[PDB]
């Protein structure tokens, strides 16, 4: 008779999902060669299933998803987004809970009412704490934004994308970056800009920016790049990012939002000093906004 392979054991993996279950129903969102869908995980076929956002390449990049699965698999904070598991085809698509109420970018023009300034204050906390942890596990995030801090409630947000995250090597204070041609310039620290160097102290200065936006509920015309192109014009082409540097070596910064106290304004100046070494940490912005808040 003809020999078969007998079957053996055949755990089911809760972080696997198959292709065939999971139906796109909607773009988030768009970055560094990677696009993020809304999706249905749907086995039973009859639209019960979970919702979950899908991280996949825009149709040789497979290494950067890879290694930014495997830094989201392994992170486990309450202000960093969950990982699900993946979806294999070489390909493969990361696979991450979905948080309906979108980034801050979304869901601050459209709940002003809902969020003053004991609540946004809360927010920057909770958005230092995730950057404290990924600080800790010897990362730089290299791309911390408001478009990148999700809403899961009107009291909490959680850091929801980690597509430029870089490991800092042991005993090394920084990561040098090669591919940087489309860097978030206005959200970045002198040294990124002068010689593509990413410190923790980058993140600050990182955060510095996205504490400007948060107080200012994503407003665009508000927005850092909005306000940066204002102060050194828009229409300079190749040469923006070398008049930005010259504006930040000058010693200008982003104003203070409309409403912002002077305590507050000066907590966000403390991300903006020129030099890594003399920005706060975020340990320091956690123990400044407590202080705040009681
Ligand atoms: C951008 O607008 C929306 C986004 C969401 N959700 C998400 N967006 N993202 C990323 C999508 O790509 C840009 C960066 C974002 C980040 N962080 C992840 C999620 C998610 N895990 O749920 C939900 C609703 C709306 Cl309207």
């Amino acid at each position: 008779d003809i020999v078969s392979e007998k079957k053996p054991a055949t755990e089911v993996d809760p972080t696997h999902f198959e292709k065939r279950f999971l139906k796109r129903i909607r773009d988030l969102g768009e970055g560094h060669f990677g696009k993020v869908e809304l999706c249905r995980y749907d086995p039973e076929g009859d639209n019960t299933g979970e919702q979950v956002a899908v991280k996949s390449l825009k149709p040789n990049h497979i290494a950067d998803l890879k290694k930014e699965i495997e830094i989201l698999r392994n992170l486990y904070h309450e202000n960093i987004v969950k990982y699900k598991g993946i979806c294999t085809e070489n390909g493969i698509k990361l696979i991450m809970e979905f948080l309906p109420s979108g980034s801050l970018k979304e869901y601050l023009p459209k709940n002003k009412n809902k969020i003053n300034l004991k609540q946004q204050l809360k927010y920057a906390v909770q958005i230092c704490k995730g950057m404290d942890y990924l600080g800790s596990r010897q990362y730089v995030h290299r791309d911390l934004a408001a478009r990148n801090v999700l809403v899961e409630s009107e009291h909490q947000v959680k850091i929801g994308d980690f597509g430029l995250t870089k490991a800092i090597e042991t005993d090394k204070e920084y990561y040098t970056v090669k591919d940087d041609r489309d860097s978030p310039v206005f959200w970045y620290a002198p040294e990124c800009l002068m010689q593509s160097k990413f410190y923790i102290a980058s993140d600050v200065w990182s955060f510095g920016v996205t504490l400007h936006e948060l107080l200012t509920y994503c407003d665009s015309d508000s927005s850092p790049m909005a306000l940066f192109l204002k102060m050194i014009g828009p229409t300079h082409g190749q040469m923006t990012v070398t008049r930005l540097v010259n504006t930040l070596k000058e010693g200008k910064r982003l104003p203070c939002p409309p409403n912002c106290p002077d305590e507050v304004y000066q907590l966000m100046r403390k991300c903006w000093e020129f030099q890594p070494s003399n920005r706060t940490s975020f340990q320091n912005l956690i123990e400044g906004f407590e202080a705040l808040l009681k």
